[PDB]
């Protein structure tokens, strides 16, 4: 009548069948995911202790790889089952279980000291996600179990989806996250600049630097690709870093010699907003190039100043007091939100594009977006709207008191040479 197993304190295949059947209903109403995991490992001899031991250690190290809420068991001789239920959706389940199952085989590859001496061990696994690879339990198994029977013939510690679209898609993951890391020691990093007007469109405002990647085999890559990716992992700070002196540096060479831009805006993400050393590293550069603060212009997102207020505070404030100005971004709206940035030394508000889409056919767009620019006024910041395309647009936002703007209908990004030269005076 038996629960759970006994030499290695996990569950057994009655409970994980229950709890996998449990979550899949549970997934089923609420509409979410659950990743089922299949592990083989590959007692003879002389191996009676290290298959009792082994296994042991093996239990040990899947426990300590995925969360509480997830579950770990065991269904008879060198074969593990994992559980992550409970995913929001595709995505974030397709990502969870690729780390899950790589720090499962970094794990497993670490030595095992049993009958005094090392030994290594192989660990195959394979990955089916509901409700695409099996709305049942069963079923879900059996493709799981078929995944990791590809992978097993594939190879020793690997593991592969049941579905080759995840497998591709993880490599390509894997390709992307290692062409990044050789990317900035390499210097396959350059910067666009797309320039800013006044509400009218007459007088230039400033520049946006926007950064770019010269991959020599996929030329220049989308930013949507490999930015979430760059801050997904540790790297989005040297970068930024490079970004900011060549960003200041430019300014100043702009200014000395054929082109007045009388400011650029770098945009900052959540990493780099709290990377300790910001302020020691902009104080650093201002230092080198020789340019106002003022002329520096730093951007943020809501979400990146919600997601820690306290914090928010002591970097902004430290980052005004080097004299720059402070600009925030995107979504809402959701107005006394900016009842919500009067708590904050903020100098410019900017509107995202998907508030400008809708100009002017979309009446709501068109008063959602008047109420933002009088209410960002009345906080005495300068509003600035993104996604410029039609002169339809230009005309509402001019006519409506946006000071600053920005968009397509002026042309495209381009380097900084160009860009010298197509406002050069």
């Amino acid at each position: 009548m038996a629960y759970y197993d006994a030499l290695t304190h996990l569950p057994n295949r009655t409970l994980f069948q229950d709890r996998l059947h449990t979550a899949l209903q549970q997934a089923e109403r609420n509409g979410q995911w659950v990743v089922l995991m299949f592990l083989d490992l590959d007692n003879d001899s002389l191996g009676h202790a290290a298959g009792d031991r082994m296994l042991q250690e093996v239990a040990t190290r899947l426990s300590a790889c995925v969360s509480q809420d997830d579950t770990v068991a065991r269904m008879g001789g060198d074969e593990f089952t994992l559980l992550l239920p409970s995913q929001g959706d595709r995505e974030i389940a397709l990502k969870r279980a690729i780390q899950v199952a790589e720090l499962i085989l970094g794990r497993l590859a670490r030595p095992f000291t049993l009958e005094g001496r090392e030994f290594f061990v192989t660990a195959s696994i394979g990955v089916a996600l509901s409700p695409q690879d099996g709305a049942e339990l069963s079923l879900l198994m059996k493709n799981a179990d078929t995944a990791m029977y590809h992978a097993k013939e594939m190879g020793k510690n690997n593991f592969q989806f049941y579905q080759a679209e995840m497998n591709a898609r993880a490599l390509e993951r894997l390709e992307l996250e290692s062409d990044l890391r050789r990317a900035l020691e390499l210097g396959e990093f350059v910067l666009h600049y797309q320039p800013q007007f006044t509400g009218d469109g007459r007088r230039l405002t400033g520049a946006e630097a926007l950064l770019r990647w010269q991959h020599p085999r996929r030329g220049l890559v989308p930013p949507s690709e490999f930015i979430p990716v760059l801050e997904e992992i540790g790297l989005v700070a040297q970068v930024g870093d490079w970004l900011l002196a060549e960003a200041c540096k430019q300014l100043r060479s702009w200014h000395k010699a054929k082109v007045r831009v009388p400011k650029v805006s770098v945009n900052l993400s959540a990493r780099q907003f709290a990377d300790g050393q910001l302020g020691e590293r902009i104080a650093a550069i201002l230092y080198e190039t020789g340019i106002p603060p003022a002329c520096l212009e730093l951007e943020l997102t809501e979400s990146i100043l919600m997601s820690d207020v306290a914090e928010a505070m002591q970097i902004l404030s430290g980052l005004k007091r080097l004299g720059l100005a402070i600009a925030v971004n995107n979504f809402g709206t959701g107005y006394s939100s900016l009842n919500y940035l009067k708590q904050f030394p903020i100098d410019v508000l900017k509107i995202d594009r998907s508030f400008v889409d809708g100009l002017p056919h979309g009446e709501q767009d068109a008063q959602i977006a008047r109420a933002i620019i009088a209410m960002a006024h009345s906080l005495n910041l300068m509003v600035i709207a993104e996604g410029v395309e039609s002169q339809a647009q230009l005309d509402f936002l001019r006519e409506h008191g946006c000071d600053e703007v920005q968009g397509y209908l002026f042309g495209r990004p381009m380097p900084a040479e160009q860009f010298g030269m197509l406002y050069a005076s």
